[PDB]
């Protein structure tokens, strides 16, 4: 099921890192000079949307071509960089005054770079938390006091908190991924212990991953959330402020319909729902958000599918100690929801009652 690049390690073409998992490792800080214009506005979108000034910097930009964007990490921090401007320029101050019309020269490069990256033209998950990152400090690790988003909406959007905080979530869920290679090997050669050490590595990196997730409520305040920052996680399906989509200009000559931000593009979820095998409306939309995952993270997915049932190899043997630490993972995971879905009522059903 899974492609190997050797016995120990999945394949690169899936595009998951060792220490942080679906993230993007590194992530790339400064487009060449070519692109200054694009991360000037960028770098300064809290005081240009702020001043009102931002619409108007965004029309006088020139059109600068995506041939410059060399490698992946180039390609991702300038498809960050232009999704930002974009989240930005449609809905400026999130008063009802928005934009139905990208202009040209950020529509365009923007399109083709999406196109590909296989990605669609709207913010997504995978670039304002997986790649809007940097360490402060190289030397030290990966912890909140040690790291910075590249990008923010507003001043006092929260988005630090709540993308750092998300995306130290995944990197605590990628020392769980990197043992999924150990389970199936463990079910092929009916590895008793190796297959439960699996199991409990799983389980206790999706229990500290619950345990950073509590963080959120020390970085991110629910008002600011959700009269801020949500205006910018917000696309264009079925919002009656753009009830055709946006006009990409020079890109389609139609309007077009994206999603706006979902907790379905986070591929944790996913993962480990068909690792243990606890995988319509729902199942539309879920599918969908698939399709704004990374594309190789799709084809990760895919092939867990593929593989022996972890939930059916464990339940056949009589044996109490995989059973536990099968049903640890489930519980770790379903907390996991169960807080996706807490956060969701404090830091938006309860603000909009209001
Ligand atoms: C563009 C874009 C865009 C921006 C941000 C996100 N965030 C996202 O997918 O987060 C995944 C989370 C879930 N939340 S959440 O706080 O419950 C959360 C709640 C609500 C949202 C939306 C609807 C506002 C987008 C996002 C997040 C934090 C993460 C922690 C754990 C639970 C999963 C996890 C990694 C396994 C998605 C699209």
């Amino acid at each position: 099921g899974i492609q190997m690049e050797n016995s120990w390690t999945i394949s690169k073409e899936y595009h998951i890192d060792e220490e942080v998992g679906f993230a993007l490792p590194n992530p790339q800080e400064n487009l060449p000079d070519f692109y200054n214009d694009w991360m000037f506005i960028a770098k300064h979108l809290p005081d240009l949307i702020e001043s009102g000034q931002l619409r108007e910097r965004v029309e006088k930009l020139n059109m600068l071509s995506i041939d410059h964007l060399t490698d992946h990490k180039s390609q991702r921090l300038a498809r960050l960089v232009l999704g930002c401007i974009t989240m930005a320029y449609v809905w400026g101050k999130g008063h009802g005054d928005v934009r139905k019309v990208l202009p040209r020269n950020i529509a365009v490069p923007y399109c083709q770079l999406s196109k590909k990256l296989e990605l669609p033209p709207i913010l997504v998950y995978a670039d304002c938390v997986l790649a809007n990152w940097k360490k402060k400090d190289p030397n030290k690790p990966l912890t909140y006091e040690n790291m910075d988003v590249l990008f923010s909406f507003r001043d006092g959007d929260c988005s630090k908190g709540f993308f750092l905080v998300s995306l130290l979530v995944e990197i605590a869920a990628a020392s769980a991924i990197k043992v999924i290679p150990t389970v199936f090997k463990a079910m092929q050669m009916q590895e008793r212990d190796t297959l439960l050490k699996a199991l409990l590595e799983i389980a206790s990196c999706l229990e500290k991953a619950l345990q950073v997730f509590h963080q959120i409520h020390d970085h991110v305040n629910p008002k600011a959330f959700f009269s801020v920052l949500r205006i910018y996680l917000s696309g264009w399906k079925g919002n009656p402020q753009l009830s055709d989509g946006l006009v990409y200009e020079g890109f389609w000559e139609d309007p077009k319909e994206f999603a706006g931000g979902s907790a379905g593009q986070s591929s944790v979820f996913q993962c480990f729902d068909v690792l243990l095998g606890i995988q319509g409306h729902a199942a539309q939309f879920l599918q969908d958000m698939r399709r704004y995952m990374p594309p190789a993270h799709r084809n990760f997915l895919c092939s867990l599918e593929s593989n022996p049932s972890v939930r059916e190899f464990v339940l056949s043997k009589g044996d109490a100690g995989l059973r536990e630490a099968y049903d640890a993972c489930v519980k770790a995971l379903v907390s996991l929801r169960s807080y996706h879905l807490q956060i969701v009522t404090k830091y938006i059903l309860i603000p909009a009652s209001q």
